[PDB]
DNA sequence: GTCCGATCAACTGTAGTTAAGCTGGTAAGAGCCTGACCGAGTAGTGTAGTGGGTGACCATACGCGAAACTCAGGTGCTGCAATCT
């Protein structure tokens, strides 16, 4: 919506941003080499609250997305969708007019 | 590079060693396809992290209108005085 009208000034940086706090998040993270959210359970650190929140689940068994078929736990919707698509007849015969459909790619 | 000509055997006259397949009953080469076993191949997958854009909520800005507040307009009598009598 609103136009990108805050330009990073550093040598060899191309980026422009919508609102000045975001330009500052970029500058402190990329160019100065500082981060604002530390893991309690390992050495790593993160640039956003949502990124530390994802990393915190990785230290735990009670992972926040749970499979509808097998009940395996995962941390975000992309992982869930890819995993659940393995519980489907995903693959299709690529050859002309052939009707068949398959569950594991080596079968196809 | 070439020159001479000696010299192993090239290409030339006849005297004596090699298969192919018959009768068979037979084990011998060379072989075929299903099956099993591990290495490698095809390639989509499993967590995990960087970035971005959407959405909500805010406040900041002007500009028009709404009510506020200040300061001075306006009403009407009559205490006192002056024109007409
Ligand atoms: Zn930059
Ligand atoms: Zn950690
Ligand atoms: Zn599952
Ligand atoms: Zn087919």
């Amino acid at each position: 919506n609103r136009p990108k009208t805050y330009f990073c000034d550093y040598d060899g940086c191309d980026k422009a941003f919508t609102r000045p706090s975001i330009l500052t998040e970029h500058q402190l993270s990329v160019h100065q080499g500082l981060r604002a959210f530390q893991c309690d359970k390992c050495a790593k650190s993160f640039v956003k609250k949502s990124h530390l929140e994802r990393h915190l689940y990785t230290h735990s068994d009670t992972k926040p997305f749970q499979c509808s078929y097998c009940g395996k736990g995962v941390t975000t919707r992309q992982q869930l969708k890819r995993h659940e698509v393995t519980h489907t007849k995903s693959f299709i015969c690529p050859e002309e007019g052939c009707n068949l459909r398959f569950y594991k790619h080596p079968q196809l």
